[PDB]
Parts: structure tokens; sequence; C-alpha cells
């Protein structure tokens, strides 16, 4: 159980709008999530996610996401990018992010007119993956590998970030990537936990774009995604 939270995104937004009761509860499943991590297709989920338990599809604008981009950054810029863990529902696994870099397919999912098709969100998933954004582009980053995972699986790349492993840390799984305080940022469940990391930007401009956050679980037949409206210019 988790969500993206920095910058914000659709689902932190339908949250905060009092639409969402459980911004984390926006799960893809069941899925192939480990260890090939882009072979599960995405269904209804799409990039933005689709949330069951009040059955939001962010794939859309509504009168409280995704008209305007929430912030705005410059090409080639690194930013910091932060999710939400659940304190019960930290699987962990891999997570990244994500920009497509074809306008005519994310401006699919910015019309509040419009629901993106099943066969729209698995294009725009594929454009997502051609447009991942990898963690060994932030020069000072440190990027590992999965303890979940050993050399020459589909899992054992470092484009992708890590949470950390259960049992081989003294910070297991995704909240021992921070190790923040619980409440550092919003769940429902049981309170949340801050896992934070930064991304370069491509160098693509966009007056309203979308950052795709994909966390695909270890523990569990699970994928957890979320889309923030973006500016780069
Ligand atoms: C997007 O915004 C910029 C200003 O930041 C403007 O000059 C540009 O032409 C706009 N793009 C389009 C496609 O109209
Ligand atoms: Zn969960
Ligand atoms: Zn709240
Ligand atoms: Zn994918
Ligand atoms: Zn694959
Ligand atoms: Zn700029
Ligand atoms: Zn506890
Ligand atoms: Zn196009
Ligand atoms: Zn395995
Ligand atoms: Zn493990």
């Amino acid at each position: 159980h988790g969500y993206m939270y920095i910058p914000s995104s659709r689902t932190r937004l339908g949250h905060e709008a009092g639409i969402d009761s459980c911004p984390e509860c926006a799960i893809l499943e069941p899925v192939s999530s480990w260890p090939d991590l882009d072979a599960a297709p995405v269904g209804r989920s799409g990039p933005c996610g689709y949330n069951a338990r009040d059955s939001i599809d962010y794939n859309q604008p509504t009168t409280n996401w995704g008209s305007d981009a929430v912030q705005s950054y410059s090409p080639g810029e690194e930013i910091e990018v932060q999710w939400c863990v659940d304190h019960n529902g930290d699987h962990g696994g891999m997570f990244t992010y994500r920009i497509c870099q074809d306008q005519s397919i994310v401006d699919k999912f910015l019309d509040p007119s419009y629901l993106p098709t099943n066969d729209e969100k698995q294009a725009a998933e594929d454009c997502f993956d051609a447009g991942l954004l990898p963690c060994t582009d932030v020069s000072g980053q440190e990027c590992g590998y999965s303890a979940d995972c050993t050399e020459g699986e589909a899992c054992w790349r470092n484009d992708w970030f890590t949470c950390n492993g259960f049992e081989a840390s003294d910070r297991p799984k995704c909240q021992g990537v921070d190790n923040a305080e619980l409440n550092s940022c919003y769940t429902s469940i049981a309170g949340g936990y801050t896992v934070t990391k930064k991304v370069k930007l491509p160098e693509y401009t966009s007056n309203h774009t979308l950052i795709s956050f994909k966390w695909n679980s270890f523990q569990t037949g699970q994928i957890y995604l979320s889309c923030a409206d973006i500016a780069i210019q």
C-alpha cells in the first residue's frame, strides 16, 4: 500500500480534495510484479492508477486533479521525488519514475471529457517505460541492487530504485530507505512513511505532461501506480 507524494500526485490531490478515502489503496493485482518488472500489463490501472476503494480512475482529470501542472521544472533539472508507504503495507521491492515523451499519448490523460481505453493505457505505459528516469542519472546518488534479486535475473538493474531487503538489512523494506518517522506522509490504514529519491528530468519540454510512479511489490503480486501533472519549461 503506497502512492506518489512529491510532486503531489493525482492520488494525493484526490485524497486532499475529500474524494479518496484510501490513497494508498490504488492497486493493480493480481499480477506478476516480480522478478520481471515490466511483464505485467497495467489493465484498467493504467500509468496513473485506479483506486478500487472509492472507484476512482486517475487516468483522467476531474474538477479535483489533472487540469493544471502542480509544479513546473526546467529541462535536465534534478528533482526530489517522494512516495508514501503505509505502515501495514511495506511490501519491499523496486520502484521507478517515468515521463512519456509523446505528448499526443499523454494528451489522452489530460481531458476531463475523455477516459482512456485499456489499449491507450497500455500504449501510454509502454511510452512511460521508454521514458524511465534512471537512479544512475543523478551524480552522487547510490543506486543499489535488490536483496530479493540475484545477478543476471530480470530484476537485477539499478535504473530502477530498490527498497531495502527485509532480513538482510537493519533498516528493512521500503520504510528503511528514509528511516523516517511514522506520519511523515499521509496514509489512511496505519500511517505513512516517506520514501525519497532524486531523478534527473529529461531535456524534453511540455507545458503539461505526467510523471508516472510505479512500485512493483516483492512480497505480493501487486503493482502501485500513480501520476503527477507537471510542466517542464
Ligand atoms: C507553452 O508555454 C510557453 C511559456 O512558458 C509558451 O511560450 C509556449 O509557446 C507554450 N506552448 C504552446 C504549445 O502553446
Ligand atoms: Zn499493500
Ligand atoms: Zn488527509
Ligand atoms: Zn511497464
Ligand atoms: Zn520484462
Ligand atoms: Zn525553466
Ligand atoms: Zn510499527
Ligand atoms: Zn505523438
Ligand atoms: Zn527470484
Ligand atoms: Zn526480501
